[PDB]
């Protein structure tokens, strides 16, 4: 039986140099990402919800007038809830479909339900609006070069439904999109036609983002199977920095820092981590000041940091993919 499942842990990244440095830190636009991919996100969207539906739409109609080939899927199912059975709707953006391998980006595109209090409105800015902005913001950045992808490895992009819980957090109420599609993928034969490997075998790594836009943020390296892939952001933070890339920006407060996180944090990762996926978890330690208050808004986002990750996410990808 052929070893292709292996070789994600030998991938190495072709690294870029200075020059392709710079061309990635001027491709990308906060300004531009702001308006076009994240406002329109900045709306109540629990499942269910209109606002689910209207964030679903802004997400797939954004990927689609791109120049890559992005096949759309939007898996939906059902689920017991503290409130009855619901639907639930996750987005897959899948370049290469028939790829063997892909890297995988991830967020959740639900806000957390919460009934109107004095009037406000809870829009989990950076829980995880920014997120799902982000990768929308670095599928249009480097739409070029992967268009160029039309090593048997592509891109993926899963926009999780239900990540929330309805109520507090419990086994049972919260990760619903991510506990059923780790479980769809693990029993779907892949590449097609396959014998004995699936789709979870295809993943060469899980990285997902979470509560990302608030200032100063430190994110752990939480597992050593994706250690060296940490490191890589390391790296990649540090001479975005050197090059004079990155904007309000020290290394005493760099985001990538030097300390493991022992203890297990509740997040669309865990259904695939259980099941064996390596996973580079982008969420910060410790959360964001405003986490899950109605102060999680759009007004307490810090542009500038989200802009120097938007840089140093899309040089991480592409070096990943050797584009
Ligand atoms: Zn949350």
């Amino acid at each position: 039986a052929s070893a292709w499942p292996e070789e994600k842990n030998y991938h190495q990244p072709a690294i870029l140099n200075s020059s392709a440095l710079w061309q990635i830190a001027e491709g990308t636009s906060i300004s531009e990402m702001w308006q076009n991919d994240l406002q329109p996100l900045l709306i109540e969207r629990y499942p269910g919800s209109p606002g689910s539906y209207a964030a679903r739409q802004h997400i797939m109609q954004r990927i689609q007038r791109l120049q890559a080939d992005w096949v759309l899927e939007i898996d939906t199912f059902l689920s017991q809830t503290p409130y009855g059975y619901r639907s639930f709707s996750n987005i897959i953006s899948t370049l290469n479909p028939t790829a063997k391998r892909h890297l995988v980006l991830a967020c959740h595109y639900d806000s957390k339900y919460f009934s109107h209090w004095n009037n406000r409105v809870f829009v989990g800015a950076t829980d995880s609006a920014v997120p799902c902005a982000m990768m929308l913001e670095l599928a249009r950045a480097l739409d070029k070069k992967l268009l160029s992808l039309k090593p048997d490895l592509s891109l993926q992009l899963i926009f999780f439904d239900g990540e929330e819980a309805f109520l507090h957090w419990s086994p049972q109420d919260s990760l619903y999109g991510s506990r059923h599609l780790a479980a769809k993928m693990a029993s779907t034969p892949h590449p097609p036609g396959a014998r004995g490997t699936s789709q979870l075998h295809g993943m060469d790594l899980l990285v997902l983002l979470d509560l990302i836009g608030a200032p100063n943020p430190t994110f752990p390296n939480f597992f050593p199977n994706s250690a060296r892939w940490f490191e890589r952001l390391q790296a990649i933070e540090h001479e975005l920095h050197e090059l004079g890339l990155l904007k309000d920006h020290s290394l005493e407060g760099r985001y990538f820092q030097n300390y493991s996180y022992g203890g297990v944090i509740q997040d669309d990762h865990i259904p695939f981590l259980r099941r064996g996926v390596p996973v580079l978890h982008l969420i910060p330690s410790p959360f964001p000041e405003v986490w899950h208050t109605m102060d999680d808004n759009e007004e307490n986002l810090d542009e500038s940091t989200i802009d120097n990750l938007n840089k140093i996410l899309q040089v991480f990808v592409l070096e990943y993919l050797h584009l």
